[PDB]
């Protein structure tokens, strides 16, 4: 098309796939590798509550890893007021910059805003296993939800997105709570 004076893309991992309350201009559908999508990050504000976390998701540094999700593009000119309307959001959130790759074949990979949790950040969790992740999720719910429906609305979306192979972590987990 004509080229734009300014550009900002943000990577969207988790609820950002689904619920998006800041304005875009442009998404598109992709991944990126490096990193690896895990139910590590406890929620106290969204999913749980202080006393009885949920699991939602958090990026771990993965070499062999990678992140299907959604690239929005910031409305141009307004990309630096939005990303602070993000950045002040971020209970926190470091910023990095990656190479995403778009699901289609005709638009070539560029460089995305990605938000990732740190392990200074007091909701963090760390590893787990699946079984105790789900039962987790299954028990828990917050001020926007159940955590049963985050992950639910993930796997759905992923799924609709991508065959269920590109992320064997979030479909263990879902088939793993619909046994329940």
């Amino acid at each position: 098309k004509v080229p734009r004076g300014s550009h900002m893309w943000v990577f969207g991992y988790g609820s950002l796939i689904w619920k998006v309350d800041f304005p875009y201009q442009d998404k598109l559908v992709g991944y990126i590798t490096n990193y690896s999508r895990r139910f590590w990050q406890g929620s106290t504000d969204h999913r749980g509550v202080p006393g009885k976390p949920g699991r939602v998701v958090t990026l771990v540094e993965d070499p062999a890893g990678c992140v299907w999700g959604v690239a929005y593009r910031l409305p141009v000119g307004k990309e630096e007021e939005v990303k602070a309307y993000l950045d002040f959001g971020q209970k926190g959130y470091r910023t990095t910059t990656v190479i995403f790759y778009p699901k289609d074949p005709t638009t070539k990979p560029f460089s995305v805003l990605l938000y990732i949790g740190t392990c200074d950040n007091p909701d963090y969790l760390g590893p787990a296993p699946l079984e105790d992740i789900a039962e987790q999720i299954f028990n828990a719910a917050g001020p926007s939800g159940r955590n049963t429906e985050y992950l639910f609305e993930l796997a759905n979306s992923i799924r609709n997105l991508v065959p269920e192979e590109a992320d064997e972590h979030l479909f263990a987990l879902e088939k793993l709570v619909k046994e329940r």
